[PDB]
């Protein structure tokens, strides 16, 4: 084995002047970048880990002139739906939230199994801990404020691969056949699909041919750089800055299917 | 014995922009929900207790341009009237009150007796130590803050049942013969009333036939869902969130009992 | 962690008078009513264990002038087809299996790995050691006896949370979209679908309108408790006590899926 | 001492376990022990026995289902220990005999009467409410199993047998096989078994336990060489006469069509050594497939 | 001391037997050793390698052939023993390198380039005309074998590896696996396998090794859960589309018609794990009946 420690910072949060909370529950192991833009290029030549330093502060950057709470507190069972309420919250451990105009800290007892991360799939819960959550219920306003994740892993076996980018659509088919983070669906009512399995800031660069519809637009998306034209057969790029795994954008073009190519690295 | 520890957020507060203050005294016993939603679910197979931890704190969510006062302190003697009065309650060791946009803790010199919980009614002094109190007497405005119970458990004696709920009316009589939360009285000039007997949200569901006055209408509660009609010969439902024990909602038809049928399910 | 102790008693078999057992096998995980239906309401805080104590009697209460044999030890690997055949039986540990007229127990090795219940779903494999049996093959007359688990659990990792829980029809469809227990499936020719995907003893409460065929009925299920009409517009509540997994209960009303309503709480 | 007193209680009655097994180096061997517990016996009430002879052979499931599956890897045998116990689980308000007694050459019609049977050695039968066991004097030479047929005697000792006459009710009791085996010649091979009819031909090529010949004036036939309880899984296309008829024959079972294409299984439980089952497809051979698994 | 003198000889070759098996109590377990030779290698006169990832579980015969005869009894597992060699059975007169090195991670893309293989432990390769071994970090968690399908995971360590990249000719040798395994709690049962399809649903319900899923535009599915080299057998009613067909697979032997009510069979090599093979016949799945064992 190798190791590491943490910082990193996991997406904020962002008002909610309203009384129910809200999470953007983010899921942990060591290659989700969704939880680790700079550590999931060192996975790429292990499998299994450890975990032995942990916590997410609230960093505290917005004065007190706002209130409310912003729950924080990590369920090992890293996955099933967060509920739907409070006292809910209020009743898995990982404790603490307190208010935005404060500086807190979180802390998670940490195991001891040679655990293994996902060069998939499998099943979330025999692949890693369990997701982090955080909600914030409050009126008063502003931007709250940020996290990230104090660490220190264990990366035993020495493996090494890995990836996700080009992907081209061949008028009967396709081809993602060369490491992944997206996932291109499309939904009917041509209007369509471009997506996310990975997590971090990325550099895209990309696809053409009729160009229709739009492109590049965006949903549930951190910062767009797009600087194309649409295309009718031009050129594209821009910039994400996700948020809990698979967030998507899309174009629009033509209800089946056919088109060019594309290639999304990480970056 | 078995064991616990805490993790409960008992209700809050709301404003007092007055100048006396104002009580919520809540009552502590294993079994009392308006003060346990998540442990009142392991003392029907038990019955006697310990406590060896238990605090509040103030949670603190809400900035200082808001202030007054957060009164907090118990009693043993959890059943007698609050004051009406601050020094009648800022002579009631607890102590520990500040002002709304800081963090404060609550501690409790616990006992050592073997007392029982109340697969009723007994007395308000020999089946648990004594309610909790809180006030808060300021004018400059907000939602203050929140507050649970830090606490550890000893349930002896391996015991095991319980429960209030399916109660219906015929019209000669009703029928509450299957476990409690609520009793349903009535008052004269058919208004008429719908209660608990414990604490915690809950989930309705219910009752039927002559659809009039209203129904599921509500007064000292805690949220309130109906998705019913009025009725008719309709069917209901509703989430309350109590608040201390014994919060009421009611139905409005007439004169004189006979109706239909409910069930009342804790969650 | 916590921990606890046994005191379950897991559905009984009935005669047999035939030459080849037949079995019950149920499922054992900390939560899967089918196996505990006092302890599938403590686990809704937590998520893994241990066991360190569980075994199982058949308590004998049928005389000698009746007899055969009550198969019964359990297979890690909680999971599989029984066989068919005893002797496929009589080749998986547990053992031990008597004659009917006398009083046996049964007895297992367990293990020491941090292994998780299910808020789901999974693998039955890594979540749950395995599936208990039990055979029977006699045909002198009986309705023999009955058995629950000796058992001291270990329950890790402060969680808290669940549910199956109100679930409406709407004419045109349906409505579970508030925490499961229970699938509801119906079989054409309208006699329906009433079940479970959870284990444990519940408090059902619900659900109305033309109060036809019938209701609340059940098959392979544990104690039942209706205090209902049937109701042609009525109320209802039942007590379930499950056995493994998935046990299911219906009603009777015709043809073809709208109805009311209903609401299912654990306990 | 006998003498005296004697309580033959209402109900007796025993508890037995799980036999988890027991293993050694090379010199030419690896071995075994028993558990195993090989089918009942049922009522009787009539004045005749009447048996189940099941046959001995290390793989002939029909009397091991827990060790005809490491002989698929060697070829020859032993036998060192090797006992049946009357289980004795019924009470005494029943009554009547079980016969119960080995005779080598496990192959052989069972007599049809008991003299006869109460003349071959075994020995070793006694009422229904009581716990009894039976003991072979097991030889010493390298016999080999069958990856089929041969002859029911250079390749196994020979079948056990038992019977039970009585008329007082009950469903009597169980027993097993106390052993220990030993398993020269490292090999390693063996199935069904799947056995397929080129309409030219057949195909059993891949271990036995039937043969399947066929008596002209289609009508045909669908044996076997090992002795147990099987289950049959099987053959098919046209989906004629019928098919999954029995004579000489245990136990049944089908869940098929006829089929004129379709699928089909039975269980059987046999009597001794090579009893029958068939078709009935018409007149001259070729078919479909199948597979037969021993259990 | 390596240093000045060195014989390379233009042959070298050794001599392997024929490892005859060892075995323990009850305790509540077994034992086991190697003895294996895992598929070879086949020249590469080209200038990238190109791999056969061999899946290893207790039951994948194509990584065990003779052992898994002994884990239809039984459920988890240990390796305490397991290293591969490249026996070395070709003159120096060849050469290039056969890469050979274990991923617990038995199940994942090989890659596609070197450097991808030459970061993944096991580390070692060699040139053909030499002896080699090779060796892996065995660990101690009770893990189960496929009675199916599963995750490949959480079932079994990781496939193995082996790539040879050279141009020089020959059929440079072959491997095998040392070992010593662990086999607890006592169960018993399994086959192919054997597994139905009836016009309304399927049947697979009797021990796999593959998953059949159907791709609409009726062309179709037919796979893997397990690895090693097999032996199908199978299937049948309308020989339609076509049949046994292949795509990320290894070496395919069908000796059937297509069939339209036929018979057939095929002999796969595969790959790492969940390798597929199909038919074609139409359009909404009812058909016939099949069967895999693994070998």
């Amino acid at each position: 084995g190798i190791t590491r420690s943490g910082s990193e910072l996991i997406t904020t949060l962002k008002k909610n002047t309203d009384t129910e909370p809200k999470y953007t529950t983010a899921v942990l192991n060591p290659s989700e970048p969704g939880t680790f833009n700079q550590l999931i290029k060192e996975a790429a030549q292990y499998e299994k880990y450890r975990f032995t330093s942990l916590r997410f502060r609230y960093s505290p950057m917005s004065p007190s002139t706002t209130g409310g709470k912003v729950a924080l507190a990590f369920d090992r069972d890293a996955a099933k739906p967060p509920p739907n309420d409070l006292a809910s919250l209020y009743n898995i451990e990982g404790c603490v939230s307190s208010v935005p105009w404060t500086g807190f800290i979180l802390t998670v007892p940490t195991d001891s199994t040679d655990r293994f991360v996902a060069d998939g799939i499998s099943d979330p819960k025999l692949v890693d801990f369990g997701k982090l959550i955080m909600a914030t219920y409050g009126q008063g306003a502003a931007q709250l404020g940020e996290v990230r994740v104090e660490y220190t892993v264990q990366l035993k076996n020495r493996t090494g691969s890995t990836s996700a980018q080009i992907g081209d659509f061949a008028g009967v088919k396709d081809g993602p056949r060369l490491v992944s983070w997206s996932k291109t669906k499309g939904t009917a009512g041509w209007e369509h699909d471009c997506h996310f399995l990975g997590t971090g800031n990325f550099s895209l660069t990309l696809f053409y041919e009729k160009a229709p519809v739009s492109g590049l637009e965006n949903a549930d998306a951190s910062d767009f750089s797009v600087l194309g034209e649409a295309a009718a057969g031009s050129v594209q790029w821009a910039g994400v800055k996700v948020a809990e795994r698979g967030q998507g954008v899309k174009m629009v073009t033509t209800e089946e299917q056919p088109k060019g190519k594309w290639q999304a690295l990480r970056i």
